[PDB]
């Protein structure tokens, strides 16, 4: 119970900054699009800032995602921990060491 409790406390460090980065770049590049609509600018250039912004949202969000599935994967292998279980990864193993 304390394992899943402070595991969930670890998931607070997952979810809070996991959302904080996407809100950070979201306010950053959407505010950048807000200043982009000030002058006379071609709309397709703002669509290029939009597409690069989608690369930032999906890219940073997928960096968050591999941390979600890797980090929860640590907890899964802990809940699936038993002897004679052959483990290869050696970094996940360090994630069991620390």
């Amino acid at each position: 119970s304390t394992l899943e409790a402070e595991m969930a406390v670890e998931r607070k460090a997952v979810e809070d900054q996991r959302d904080g980065e996407l809100e950070a770049r979201a306010q950053k590049l959407e505010a950048d699009l807000a200043e982009l609509e000030a002058e006379g600018a071609k709309a397709d250039a703002r669509r290029k800032v939009r597409d690069g912004g989608e690369r930032e949202m999906r890219q940073i969000r997928d960096r968050a995602q591999r941390e979600l599935d890797r980090l929860e994967d640590i907890w899964s292998t802990f809940t699936k921990l038993a002897p004679k279980q052959l483990i290869v990864d050696e970094n996940l193993y360090r994630e069991l060491v620390d």
